[PDB]
């Protein structure tokens, strides 16, 4: 009587699944976000929101059966109450707050979710002084990725804005999550893996700036680096992709394909790309809620002569052909090709960041997600396009990643100016 409904996993699902259960503590598929508030931001108004959301999208209210199962199993309830977790610190000096928080989220990171039971998301607000709070918001991507975020929060923030104005309000219907995991039963399986295996046919693996790893401290020492596209650049770079009817993200995974071929001496290279894994098939797909995007490799074949335009024109071509089978796991991808390590580092394009009326002030807006490459280049729109190089300073001296910095910058300069000559002609 509790349960709403009851239906199979996606095979990302399925993944992730298996993986946390088999690493418990070690923040696997665990996003943490840090928003610092300043103003009369009123919890339990933000907890009744919460709750309208939590009815809203089926995935808050979803756990995970894998004993005692064929196969496991994702179960709707048909209610959950959501609570945040209210701590006044404002009896402790600053110092002592911010010690306190710290040991809130490393525990927090280390306790993660039993997703056969908990709501797979969490919040704990610190009230340091009067209208000064931290709010802390935990969640597991089985349930919701990273790029979805943002439109919980936005409905989470009409809710509240027309509580706190006392007006009426409404939200327009969404489909369903179990939408997409019908949309999965129709496709074949066996076609994705064999797209993947003829994509990826004959590839001779890569270590990626080889030459610049180091192999000396142990573990992951994250570290990034910050940067602008001026916006002139920015504008023109913009133009350049919409006058080839191509994005801004297959515009810089054009570049720095471009950067790698160099480095690697080869015209044969590859690196990890996250796509949508939206089916535009699915109705409304545009607005639903749960665990769509994935770490694809991108493969990318640099002819002589291969002009920018044309590199657009082949990566925008392959984009459209993988949507099909973008729900297929990278571990099964890359056993299509033999190469457990097919790729090693990955580019993101993240078009609504979250770091990027209500009563109060969100400010240092922070993410937290595990690091799982050793180089991450990571992209957003804006006036001035922003980059970071999120990198592993084991691995690559801040220096190098200086030097990644200004070949991108000219490379985009250069490749904008003359789209139509031999990429082979721009110097870095």
């Amino acid at each position: 009587d509790q349960v709403q409904d009851m239906y199979y996993l996606s095979p990302m699902q399925e993944g992730m699944l298996f993986h946390a259960i088999l690493n418990p503590g070690q923040s696997f598929y665990l996003e943490q976000i840090t928003m610092k508030v300043k103003g009369s931001l009123n919890i339990k108004c933000l907890e009744e929101s919460m709750n309208v959301i939590m009815d809203r999208y089926d995935v808050f209210r979803t756990v995970f059966i894998h004993e005692k199962v064929k196969r496991p199993v994702q179960v709707v309830l048909k209610k959950r109450q959501f609570q945040i977790e209210e701590i006044d610190l404002t009896h402790l000096t600053g110092s002592e707050q911010t010690a306190k928080i710290n040991e809130y989220k490393e525990q927090d990171k280390i306790r993660g979710f039993d997703l056969t039971r908990d709501i797979p998301m969490r919040a704990a607000i610190f009230k340091k002084a009067e209208e000064s709070f931290e709010w802390v918001t935990s969640v597991h991507h089985i349930i919701l990725d990273g790029w979805c975020i943002g439109i919980v929060v936005q409905d989470l923030f009409k809710v509240y804005n027309a509580l706190r104005e006392q007006k009426p309000y409404s939200l327009p219907p969404v489909k369903p999550y179990k939408d997409y995991i019908k949309w999965l039963e129709k496709q074949d399986k066996q076609a994705s893996l064999r797209y993947w295996r003829e994509y990826l046919e004959d590839f001779e693996g890569q270590t990626t700036f080889a030459e610049q790893r180091k192999k000396q401290k142990d573990g992951y020492e994250p570290k990034e680096l910050l940067f602008s596209l001026p916006e002139a650049e920015t504008k023109a770079f913009t133009e350049l992709a919409k006058s080839q009817h191509t994005t801004l993200s297959t515009a810089l995974q054009a570049v720095w394909s471009v950067l790698i071929s160099r480095y690697q001496q080869s015209g044969d290279l590859a690196f990890g790309t996250v796509v949508s894994g939206r089916p535009a098939e699915i109705k409304g797909v545009e607005h639903m809620v749960g665990l769509f995007i994935n770490v694809v490799p991108r493969r990318v074949k640099l002819s002589e002569g291969i002009t920018f335009n044309d590199l657009l024109k082949q990566l925008q071509e392959q984009s459209l052909q993988s949507e099909p089978h973008q729900y297929v796991p990278l571990y099964d991808i890359q056993s299509q090709a033999d190469q457990p390590k097919l790729i090693d580092h990955i580019i993101v394009f993240e078009n609504y960041p979250l770091q990027d009326e209500n009563g109060f002030d969100m400010v240092d807006v922070h993410v937290f997600e595990k690091s799982n490459y050793d180089l991450n280049l990571m992209a957003s729109p804006g006036d001035e396009m922003l980059i970071k190089l999120a990198y592993n300073e084991n691995v690559f001296d801040e220096a190098f990643i200086l030097r990644l910095k200004s070949q991108l910058l000219t490379a985009i300069q250069q490749l904008i100016q003359n789209p139509d000559q031999p990429v082979s002609t721009i110097n870095i």
